[PDB]
Parts: structure tokens; C-alpha cells; sequence
């Protein structure tokens, strides 16, 4: 029988290909998950296991973790369980705003850190304690962002059109308007700014504690 054994992989980083691999996997969920948002639709774990991570099922709480708190923290989308293993999608805080009519990224999140800025100046925030806040995130003035757009047209026009905010001549500032009023507090909203920086932090696992969850 005699043949020729002589001796993976040629070599490829099987590591950190896994942690490439997971992030992918959370940007491809968090996807998914907006477009169950856009849709109405409930979402089921069996189906995000199906159609998103057919091959990294028993990563799931940590995939759907930080998918989740993606929605929340950017898009200010809140992934509600039921209670099950079904989840609504709905706005953080209750806003009745998104910015879908841009049929694609909820804007819900960056109008939640404009008016935690203002919230945390006081009464008013100036022109540019809101601009510095946002590039810190990096969202520049005159700059089409991909995910909000054009920021200046937003704050300026858009938001004050919907009277989530007040602009005006004082140097200018911005303030809270009575949509913001009416459909949340300066309380909740700085409740939600506590609550996201209290959150419980989570790690990618490495290839071996992924192995031991099986």
C-alpha cells in the first residue's frame, strides 16, 4: 500500500480570524435587526440562529449581546424580549421619531445624544458644546456622515421642524422643544445615559472558552 506521509494550515491565523469572524457576525446581526425593525416584524432567537449565525450558534448571547447593545447605544433601538425567545424592536425612551421617510439607519440614537447634551449643560447647550459632543462620535458639521446623514441639516432644520429641539440667536444654542417634553424628561433621559454606562461590559470569547460551551 505505500504512499508518501509527510506532513496545516499552510498557515493561517485560525485566532483572530475568530474574533474577525464574531464582529462581522455582530455587524451582520445588528443589520438584520434593523431591517425586523423596519419591518414591524418580531423577531425569534431559532430565526436570528438560522438566517445570521448557522455557524456560530452557541455564541449567541454574546453575538446577540452586543448586536443589542449596537441598536441601543447608536441607533437607539431598544430589543425588547416578549416573555418566549421572541423580541420586539422598538425606540429607547418611547420617541415617535427615526428618521425613516434614509429608509435604512434610525436616527433615534444620535437625537437621544443631542438631548442628553443638552440635558447635562442644563437649560441650553451652545452651538458648539453640541458639535464638540458630536465629534467626539465622529459627526462633523458639513460633513454627510453615512449613517445620520448630514448632521447640520439635521439639528438645525429637520429637528426643529419636528420640534424635538430648539435653535436659535441666544453665539447660538440649542434646547429641549415640546416634542422632546411632551415624549420623554431630563430625568429619563439621564436615567438612560446612567443605565448604558453601568451596563454589563462583553468579551468575545477566545477559540477555547467558545469550545466550552458545548
Amino acid at each position: 500500500s505505500g504512499v508518501d506521509l509527510g506532513t496545516y494550515f499552510q498557515s493561517m491565523d485560525a485566532e483572530s480570524l475568530f474574533r474577525e469572524a464574531l464582529s462581522n457576525k455582530v455587524d451582520e446581526l445588528a443589520h438584520f435587526l434593523l431591517r425586523k425593525y423596519r419591518a414591524k416584524e418580531l423577531v425569534t432567537k431559532a430565526e436570528m440562529l438560522e438566517r445570521v449565525i448557522k455557524n456560530y450558534k452557541r455564541c449567541f448571547p454574546v453575538i446577540f449581546g452586543k448586536a443589542s447593545e449596537s441598536l441601543k447605544m447608536i441607533f437607539g433601538i431598544d430589543v425588547k424580549e416578549v416573555d418566549s425567545n421572541t423580541y420586539t424592536l422598538v425606540t429607547c425612551l418611547g420617541l415617535s421619531y427615526d428618521g425613516l421617510l434614509n429608509q435604512i439607519f434610525p436616527k433615534t440614537g444620535l437625537l437621544i445624544i443631542v438631548l442628553g447634551t443638552i440635558a447635562m449643560e442644563g437649560d441650553s447647550a451652545s452651538e458648539e458644546e453640541i458639535w464638540e459632543e458630536l465629534g467626539v462620535m465622529g459627526v462633523y458639521d458639513g460633513r454627510e456622515h453615512t449613517v445620520y446623514g448630514e448632521p447640520r441639516k439635521l439639528l438645525t432644520q429637520d429637528w426643529v421642524q419636528e420640534n424635538y429641539l430648539e435653535y436659535r440667536q441666544v453665539r447660538y444654542e440649542f434646547l429641549w422643544g415640546p416634542r422632546a417634553l411632551a415624549e420623554t424628561s431630563y430625568v429619563k433621559v439621564l436615567e438612560h445615559v446612567v443605565r448604558v454606562n453601568a451596563r454589563v461590559r462583553i468579551a468575545y470569547p477566545s477559540l477555547r472558552e467558545a469550545a466550552l460551551l458545548e
